[PDB]
């Protein structure tokens, strides 16, 4: 029965010291994973700004690149305006130098 | 009897401390296993957060440069507008000396 | 033999109490997750509500604006098209009359 | 044998409190897989909800941006078309002002 006794105190001791460094690790990881958690938060919160901002920016470019091209599109039937009317005006230039020429022959 | 009594409190004193360390090592398991996954969406966050900032600042970077282009296009359109203002009244001008030099020839 | 036996039944005892006491413990952090889940649940379910709400009122002014900006394009260009040929009415005026002033300065 | 009826009521009163603590922990056994059962599916429910909404915010900030540059539009077309309007009232009114200058002209030039 001694030996039982002696058996028991020392597999009970073994098992108690294994017991308290458990204990410890739990408290450890449970605190990690607090910490953990919140470092989560807090960037899906800086994500979600993020991602609003990048949307945001890609709205603005292409209602700009669209603007650009309409832009483009209208100088493009200005310039071909410009050319046209300075080109009657020439014309008009001509024909009245023309008219000045016959009316001269008399 | 006294002696059978300390064995029999012993083993039920060892039962427990097995109990509770087969339970502890279930829990450590359980929670590493939470701190790996907790790690590893912090990681992914930091890597998606990260490439949205880099996206932001080429996206801020191309809307300044398009900015610059439509105003120097609302400043040449202007100068085109009154361009061709300026241009169909000299037309209009040469318009009426020549219809005037026709109606001069009529007669 | 018998003492055996009782030392058997006192080491399964303490066992089966301290796995007990873990389960009560594990019960316990279950209640308080899932109430932390139904509680995040519940959050979610609202907002999304809300934003699926949020989505059918702006496709709608999405839509009506785009009804809108196509109906004054075909306006613009009617316009456009009553100023070409108002001014080219004028022109005309303008050309009849320089004639009529030619004419009477000839006689 | 009086000692083997105290040794045998201990056998007896141990089997019995090891039975009933063996059938406790198949009680709580039950209620931690009803509650880890509850808590997966919970677990399950959040993280889809997570998704949609996500996906639904996403829709509201495009929808908005786009309202908003839709009524810079509107705006500018409402801007451009009283422009317009004015331009074509003088227009039809220089060409009134003509048809009353050569009708003069013409009044005149018979007399």
């Amino acid at each position: 029965l001694d030996t039982k006794v002696s058996e028991l105190s020392h597999k009970l001791g073994s098992s108690e010291g294994s017991n308290r460094s458990l204990e410890e690790e739990t408290a450890r990881l449970r605190s990690l994973n607090q910490q953990l958690s919140s470092s989560k938060h807090e960037l899906e919160i800086q994500l979600n700004e993020a991602k609003a901002k990048v949307l945001a920016l890609d709205e603005k470019a292409q209602s700009q690149g669209d603007v650009i091209e309409q832009q483009r599109g209208r100088l493009r039937d200005m310039e071909a305006a410009l050319r046209q009317t300075e080109q009657r005006c020439a014309d008009l230039r001509d024909t009245l130098a023309s008219a000045e020429g016959r009316a001269k022959e008399a």
